[PDB]
């Protein structure tokens, strides 16, 4: 077996060993059901899973925030609101400075911004 | 008898009695069919076992994990991508840790992927 | 200075000097620009340069082939034809992915194409 493969598995379990189970195994349960809940995705300590299946679940619950946002401005003003730390992290991400996208954003759609 | 241990057990039984009963058996074995699986253990709601095996589990599942995500052979396989299956599947399991040793999640992580060859989730 | 380095340097200098020059000079110009064109990156002899710069080059150049493959102009291509043309400039590339990770090229490229629709070369 690989050394580096073997270093890692040493590492995980070895750190595993060296904790306190009931409070680990507390800890791990508690990062699970909240992983495994998939609603509030956007506040979640999510994007743990594999790619190719969270890239998916996100444009999943795109669409089902749009669908409980919906019941004019202020439909497009929830949405907004419930993606703010997404939208920064969009921004992060293309190279581009938070405040002027979200205040773009802001001004193409009828929303009031963060920035 | 003891009163306490009297009363846990009237009260999961009262708790039991109203509930829908063939809605709570079809979770419940569910929940059963999910714990006894015995493969994906790091993102089964399991945890719910007792210690000494969920333990034994723990080193068990990845002796495992390392073994068929090796997949070098002697037809090749890199040592990132190797590294990587076996963190990718480790990933909520990692979080733990760092909140169980009052560890910045994150950077956690973050030191794990340096010091081995992996694109962690921070 | 470093031995090695000298020893290093002294092999291509020494290789260049009893080489054909105006022979060498069309060649090293054709590999240059080649290597310059920069936008038919996956065919070309490349990943030549520097693995940060090559790193990116790489993202950025996926990025390109997704829009100059997507002709859907809102009269249209269609999803199954813009990803199967993805997919045919990418061939090589995603050979190198599979044979990298140790995995079997062609259940690779089958995998591709039952996850997207596309026809694959094996």
């Amino acid at each position: 077996m690989k050394p580096q493969l073997l270093a890692l598995k040493q590492f995980v379990q070895t750190e595993f060993e060296k904790v306190d189970f009931e409070t680990f195994r507390q800890n791990f349960n508690r990062c699970l059901e909240r992983e495994q809940s998939t609603l509030l995705i956007y506040e979640d300590d999510d994007y743990d899973d594999q790619s190719f299946f969270l890239k998916p679940m996100l444009s999943d619950a795109f669409f089902i925030s749009s669908e409980v946002v919906k019941q004019v401005k202020s439909c497009c003003q929830s949405f907004y609101e419930a993606l703010t730390l997404f939208i920064s992290a969009l921004a992060i991400t293309k190279g581009v400075d938070v405040g002027r996208y979200h205040q773009q954003l802001g001004k193409r759609f009828g929303v009031l911004t963060v920035y």
